[PDB]
């Protein structure tokens, strides 16, 4: 076009910067939401930190200028793309806050460029949802197939079932409406392919290679993440770590229980493991 080079990758990530400081906080979001999931955290960071937010896992893919690039077929490709973001935006070190599988994309990226990560703060993280005989991820095959439900048959129907289950609490809540809203900003074919990536991804083998400090935070009552997952990550990471299980419900507690989750997140961002 006449305004310049069509930068479609740039458009998919939608990198936004707010605040200022010597340290950059990078905020990654989980499947079904976008950078707006951090609306209650960001106002309490901007005084002290530069904050970089970006979108991923097919977020905002109904925007007709969004293209689902081939890199986005795997979580490793998301990790690669995160490293490119860090390079392009001149991040020499950062505090990486990753919600859900973005905690793992951050972890994978940190194995490659540990120099770029001061620490990882994981929120509602899992290295794998599907159970094995020896690993409790929280899902049997029947659960995965139920949760998938009408995702490609009837997206609109699936979303009304999916959103309240993941978020927890009541259907009419601002959080469920927000999650539903962001789910509708996803092209249904892209939501389907990312859903399948999410539920077939097994990142447990990466954990031992992680060396940067990891703060491991989750809700006690998360339908997607048993309480034992936090301890699993804690026992297997290769560097310093700490766990904080919050007396909250839901997979998106930063959106649905900010009164409890925000103060916990801020403590883990601002204070280092000794
Ligand atoms: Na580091
Ligand atoms: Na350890
Ligand atoms: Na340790």
């Amino acid at each position: 076009g006449p305004l310049g080079s069509m930068n479609r990758v740039e458009a998919a990530r939608n990198v936004h910067i707010v605040g200022s400081g010597d340290t950059t906080v990078v905020l990654g979001h989980g499947f079904g939401t976008d950078q707006s999931v951090w609306k209650h955290l960001v106002p309490y960071l901007v005084d002290s930190y530069r904050v970089l937010l970006y979108d991923n896992m097919g977020a905002g893919s109904t925007n007709p200028e969004y293209f689902h690039f081939e890199r986005y077929s795997t979580l490793q490709g998301y990790a690669h793309d995160l490293l490119v973001i860090l390079h392009e935006f001149n991040i020499r070190s950062c505090i990486f806050v990753g919600h859900s599988l973005s905690a793992m994309t951050g972890a994978i990226a940190s194995i490659i460029r540990p120099d770029l990560f001061q620490k990882i703060v994981m929120l509602s993280a899992s290295p794998r949802f599907l159970n094995t005989a020896d690993y409790l991820g929280g899902f049997e095959p029947a659960d995965v197939e139920q949760l998938a439900g009408a995702i490609e048959a009837n997206y609109k129907s699936w979303v009304s079932g999916f959103a309240p289950m993941v978020v927890g609490g009541d259907m009419d809540s601002v959080a469920v409406q927000e999650f539903s809203r962001t789910l509708f900003n996803m092209r249904p074919d892209i939501a389907r392919s990312v859903f399948r990536t999410i539920f077939t991804s097994d990142l447990r083998d990466y954990l031992g290679r992680v060396t940067v400090p990891c703060h491991i935070i989750q809700s006690s009552r998360d339908m997607a993440v048993p309480v034992s997952v936090a301890g699993y990550i804690h026992n297997r990471v290769g560097g310093r770590s700490v766990v904080e299980v919050m007396n909250t419900e839901g997979h998106l507690p930063q959106l649905s229980a900010p009164e409890v989750a925000i103060p916990v997140l801020l403590r883990h961002i601002k204070n280092d493991i000794d």
